C-alpha cells in the first residue's frame, strides 16, 4: 500500500458535472448504470482515470459508442482518447451481501444502505472518487416492492413507477452539486416518524426518521433533537436548512457513529434510539450531540466541502466545535467543557504521543479511514476554539459569514478557512496556522514572581513541543493563554500595565516570554490556561493550598474542576510510585477535606460537584506518566476510591439521599442532580460491604430509568459486590434481545476488575447477544477490553495481547476499519515497560505476517514497529 502526500495535490484532469445513476437492487447482485457528463480541464492527451474497487465491469460507452480505448488496472479504469466534453456510461455489478467491510453498498439486517465517506463510492461504480469533483446527482432505484417498500436517496422524489414481477422504482434528484462521499442510498421496510420544522424565513421542512419496524417508541427524542439542532443553527450561526425534506435512517450495522449525506443522513442506531428504560442520560445527550453534529455538517461539510482528504479537519474540527457549542448552549457549558477536556487530556494526548501522531491537517496518509481521529476531530475543534478565543464571538461569526460567502458551492481547504477568519477579523493568524501543520502536544511551563516593592506580578512562560515520530522539527506555536489573578479574598485582580488594561488572553508566541502586570496589590493566586484555552500540558509548581483556594474561589466552574484535577494528579503520581514499592495509599488529611467541602457546599452547582467527585479515568491517569504502569494505575484508582469512600462515608450518603428524584426527566437540572447522586453511589459501593450491597441492589431494583439502573449495576461490578452475579444475570435475562442495551453489559463485563475477566470475555464470544458481524457488539466487548481495561489487557502473562491478535486475525479480513480501531491499544507499546514492549512487539509482528493484511492495519503496524 502506497502513501499519499498532501503536497502532491493537483487539480483533476477531468470534472464530472452531472451523474444519473440507476440501481437494479438485489442483495446478491446489484446492477449499477452510471451516466456521467464529463469535461476535460487538463491536457488534451490526458486519460480519464476512474477509481473502482471490487466492481464487475459490464460495459463502457462514450456518447453511446462502445469504447475500445480503455484498460482496467489495480483500483482503476483508465479511459483514453476522449473528446473535451462527453457522456460516460458505465454499467457494472456489485454484491451487497458479500460486503462485510460495510463500505459502499451493503446489507444491514434486511435493509440495504450505503457508506461512502471517505472512498466508498468507488466500491459502487467507477468514478472520480475525490471530494473536489462535485456533480449534480439523480438516482433511480429499482427493487422488489415487498422486500424494499422504501427506496431513498438524496434530495427530492421526482419520479416513481411500478413494474412487472413485483418490482417498483423511485427516482430522486438533489439540486446541490456534491462530492460522491455524500451520496446515499437506502432500501428497506421501516417504521417512519414524520414531523415538520419551519425555518426562520418560513421554509417548511418535512422531517422523516426511518427506524426498524417496532422501534417507533424510541424515535421521538432524536426527532426533538433534530428540531433543536435546526433552531440552534439559526439562532447561533444564522444558518437555515436548504432543502425540502430531511431524512434520517437508523441502521444497526455501521462502522462510524453517523454520516451527513445530503438530506439523507445515515446513523448508527446507537445515536438515534432512546426510551427511558433503555437509554441513559449520557445516551440522550450523545444522541443530541450526534444528531446536531450531522445536521451542522449541512453547511460545514456539504455546502462547503473539502478539496482533498488532508483537509478533513476543515469540516470535522469546525463541526465538532459546532456540536460542542450546541450542547453547551442547551445544557451545562461547564460539564460539556470538562468532558471535552477529559477527552483531550486522556485520549487525544495519548494519540499525539503515539506512533500514529499527525497534525490536524495530515501530510501523509496510506489509508484515509485511519485518519478519522481524536486529533482531526477533537484537537481540530480545540484549534477552532482557539480562533474563537483570539477573535471573540462577533469577529468569529464575521469569519463564518465570509467563509460561506467565498466558498459556498465549492470544495475548500483548511487554509481557506483561516484566511476567511483573518480577513473578516483583522486578527493576524499567520503564526497561528502552524497549529495545522505541527503534531504533538505543546508543554507550557509557567514560573511566577511577585514583587512587593513594585506591586508587580511577573509570569515567565515557556513552550516546547517534543519531537514526534512523524516530525523531527518542532517550532513555537501561537498559544492563547488565558489567565485570572485572585487576591486573598478570592476577588479578581484587574490586569493592567503602564496604566492600561491588559487582555486576560496572553499571546504566548515565543519559546520564552515574560508578562508583567502592575497594580497587583496583593500576592495573587493565579488561575492558568482558563477554560483550557489551548490544547497543551501545563507545568506550574502549584501548592496544595493554591489549588484548594481555586476550588473554593475560582469564578468559572471549569477552573474549580481543573484545580481539583491538578490536586489529584500529585497524589495519583505519589501513590502509583508507592504501589510499585508495595506500599499502601497515602493521602494528606487536607486533600480529603477539600472533597468533603465540595460535598457539603450548598452553593455549588450539582453539575460541577458531580464532575469534581468523578475521579480521572485510568486513561486520564495514564497520561500523567512517561512509562505507564496500568496495573498500578488501576489499583491506585480503586484504593483512592476506597479511601474517599471511608473518609467521606456520612457526607456521601447524605448527598446521595438529598439528590433522590422520584420523577425521571431528561432535563439539565435533573441530570445534574442524578449525576451527583450516582457519583456518590460510586464511592458508597466501596464502603462497608453489607451496607454497599444493600444500597446498590436496592437502586438497581427500584430504578425507574436506565441511568440509575446502570449506575447501580456498574457499581456492583466495580466493587465486586455480593449481588453482582445476580444483577448481571437479571439484566441479561431482561435485555438479551436488545443489542444496544446489551452493549452496556458487555462493556461492564469487559472492564470488570475480576481476576477471571479475560476468561469471561472469551466465553462471551459465544453469548446469545454477541456477534462478530456487528461493529457495536465488537467494540462493546473486545474494544472495551483492550482499550478500557488496560490493567487486564496488559496482564503480565501477555494473555491480553494474544486475545487481541486472535480477534484482529478475524477482523482484518472481515472489517478492516473495525480491526484498525481495535489495534490502537497495541501500537502504544513504547509507553510500557520492556517486558510488555517485547510481548506487544511479538503480537504486532504476528499481525504483520497475516496473509491479505489490510492497508488499514499495515499502516498502523509499520509505524508501531519502526
Ligand atoms: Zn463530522
Amino acid at each position: 500500500p502506497q502513501a499519499k502526500y498532501r503536497h502532491d495535490y493537483r487539480a483533476p484532469d477531468y470534472q464530472i458535472t452531472d451523474i444519473d445513476l440507476t440501481f437494479d437492487l438485489d442483495a446478491q447482485k446489484t446492477v449499477v448504470t452510471a451516466v456521467s457528463q464529463a469535461v476535460r480541464h487538463g491536457a488534451s492527451d490526458a486519460p480519464l482515470r476512474l477509481n473502482g474497487e471490487d466492481l464487475k465491469l459490464v460495459s463502457v460507452h462514450i456518447n453511446d459508442e462502445p469504447w475500445t480505448a480503455w484498460k482496467e488496472e489495480e483500483g482503476a479504469l483508465v479511459i483514453s482518447n476522449l473528446p473535451e466534453r462527453f457522456t460516460l456510461k458505465i454499467i457494472n455489478e456489485i454484491s451487497p451481501a458479500a460486503n462485510t467491510a460495510l463500505e459502499g453498498l451493503y446489507q444491514s439486517g434486511d435493509a440495504l444502505c450505503t457508506q461512502c465517506e471517505a472512498e466508498g463510492f468507488r466500491h459502487i461504480t467507477y468514478y472520480l472518487d475525490r471530494p473536489d469533483v462535485l456533480a449534480r446527482f439523480t438516482t433511480k432505484i429499482i427493487a422488489d416492492k415487498i422486500k424494499y417498500p422504501f427506496l431513498l436517496s438524496n434530495g427530492n422524489r421526482v419520479a416513481q413507477g411500478e413494474l412487472e414481477n413485483g418490482r417498483h422504482w423511485v427516482q430522486w434528484q438533489d439540486p446541490f452539486p456534491k462530492p460522491c462521499y455524500l451520496f446515499a442510498l437506502v432500501a428497506g421496510d421501516f417504521d417512519v416518524l414524520r414531523d415538520t420544522f419551519t425555518t426562520r424565513s418560513g421554509r417548511e421542512v418535512a422531517l422523516e426518521l426511518y427506524v426498524d419496524r417496532g422501534n417507533l417508541d424510541r424515535a421521538p427524542w432524536a426527532m426533538t433533537s433534530l428540531k433543536n439542532s435546526m433552531k440552534w443553527d439559526e439562532e447561533r450561526f444564522g444558518l437555515e436548512y436548504d432543502l425540502d425534506i430531511y431524512m434520517i435512517v437508523a441502521v444497526d450495522f455501521f462502522n462510524m457513529g453517523a454520516m451527513e449525506n445530503k438530506g439523507l443522513n445515515i446513523f448508527n442506531s446507537k445515536y438515534v434510539l432512546a426510551r427511558t428504560d433503555t437509554a441513559t442520560d449520557k445516551d440522550y445527550l450523545d444522541i443530541e450531540r450526534v444528531i446536531g453534529h450531522e445536521y451542522f455538517h449541512n453547511w460545514t461539510g456539504n455546502r462547503v466541502t473539502c478539496r482533498d482528504w488532508f483537509q478533513l479537519s476543515l469540516k470535522e474540527g469546525l463541526t465538532v466545535f459546532r456540536d460542542q457549542e450546541f450542547s453547551s448552549d442547551l445544557g451545562s457549558r461547564a460539564v460539556n467543557r470538562i468532558n471535552n477536556v477529559r477527552t483531550m487530556r486522556g485520549l487525544q494526548f495519548a494519540e499525539d504521543a503515539s506512533p500514529m501522531a499527525h497534525p490536524i491537517r495530515p501530510d501523509m496518509v496510506i489509508e484515509m479511514n485511519n485518519f478519522y481521529t481524536l486529533t482531526v476531530y477533537e484537537k481540530g475543534a480545540e484549534v477552532i476554539r482557539m480562533i474563537h478565543t483570539l477573535l471573540g464571538e462577533e469577529n468569529f461569526q464575521k469569519g463564518m459569514q465570509l467563509y460561506f460567502e467565498r466558498h459556498d458551492g465549492s470544495a475548500a481547504t483548511c487554509d481557506d478557512f483561516v484566511q476567511a477568519m483573518e480577513d473578516a477579523s483583522n486578527v493576524d493568524l499567520s503564526h497561528f496556522r502552524r497549529w495545522y501543520s505541527q503534531s504533538g502536544t505543546p508543554i507550557v511551563t509557567v514560573k511566577d514572581d511577585y514583587n512587593p516593592e513594585t506591586e508587580q506580578y511577573t509570569l515567565t512562560i515557556s513552550q516546547r513541543t517534543p519531537a514526534t515520530p512523524d516530525q523531527a522539527e518542532k517550532q513555537p506555536l501561537h498559544i492563547p493563554f488565558a489567565i485570572e489573578l485572585y487576591d486573598n479574598e478570592g476577588k479578581v485582580i484587574p490586569l493592567q500595565k503602564g496604566g492600561h488594561p491588559v487582555n486576560s488572553v496572553l499571546n504566548v508566541t515565543q519559546a520564552e516570554q515574560t508578562f508583567v502586570f502592575d497594580n497587583v496589590y496583593f500576592q495573587p493566586v493565579p488561575a492558568l490556561l482558563c477554560e483550557f484555552s489551548a490544547p497543551v500540558k501545563l507545568e506550574y509548581k502549584w501548592s496544595d493550598q493554591q489549588l484548594t483556594f481555586l476550588m473554593r474561589h475560582a469564578r468559572n466552574d471549569f477552573s474549580r474542576w481543573d484545580a481539583a484535577q491538578s490536586l489529584l494528579a500529585t497524589y495519583i503520581k505519589l501513590n502509583v510510585a508507592r504501589h510499585q514499592q508495595g506500599q499502601p495509599l497515602s493521602l494528606p488529611v487536607h486533600v480529603a477535606d477539600a472533597f468533603r467541602a465540595v460535598l457539603l457546599d450548598e452553593k455549588i452547582d450539582p453539575a460541577l460537584a458531580a464532575e469534581i467527585l468523578t475521579l480521572p479515568s485510568v486513561n486520564e491517569m495514564a497520561e500523567l506518566f512517561d512509562i505507564i504502569d496500568p496495573i498500578a494505575i488501576a489499583e491506585v484508582r480503586e484504593a483512592l476510591t476506597r479511601t474517599l469512600a471511608t473518609e467521606l462515608a456520612d457526607e456521601l450518603l447524605a448527598i446521595y439521599n438529598a439528590n433522590y428524584q422520584s420523577e425521571y426527566r431528561v432535563e439539565h437540572e435533573d441530570i445534574a442532580k442524578r449525576t451527583l447522586r450516582n457519583a456518590c453511589l460510586r464511592f458508597l459501593a466501596f464502603g462497608e460491604t453489607h451496607l454497599a450491597d444493600v444500597l446498590v441492589s436496592k437502586q438497581f431494583h427500584e430504578a425507574n430509568n436506565m441511568t440509575d439502573a446502570l449506575a447501580a449495576l456498574s457499581a456492583a461490578v466495580a466493587a465486586q459486590l455480593p449481588c453482582r452475579d445476580a444483577l448481571m444475570q437479571e439484566y441479561d435475562d431482561k435485555w438479551h434481545q436488545n443489542g444496544l442495551v446489551m452493549d452496556k453489559w458487555f462493556i461492564l463485563q469487559a472492564t470488570s476488575p475480576a481476576a477471571n475477566v479475560l476468561e469471561t470475555v472469551r466465553g462471551l464470544l459465544q453469548h446469545r447477544s454477541f456477534t462478530m458481524s456487528n461493529p457495536n457488539r465488537i467494540r462493546s466487548l473486545i474494544g472495551a477490553f483492550a482499550g478500557s481495561n488496560p490493567a487486564a489487557f496488559h496482564a503480565e502473562d501477555g494473555s491480553g495481547y494474544l486475545f487481541l491478535v486472535e480477534m484482529l486475525t478475524d477482523l482484518n479480513s472481515r472489517n478492516p476499519q473495525v480491526a484498525s480501531r481495535l489495534i490502537e491499544p497495541l501500537i502504544r507499546l513504547k509507553r510500557y515497560d520492556a517486558k510488555r514492549q517485547e510481548k506487544m512487539r511479538a503480537a504486532l509482528e504476528q499481525l504483520k505476517g497475516l496473509e491479505n493484511l489490510s492497508g488499514d492495519l499495515y499502516e498502523k503496524i509499520t509505524k508501531a514497529l519502526a
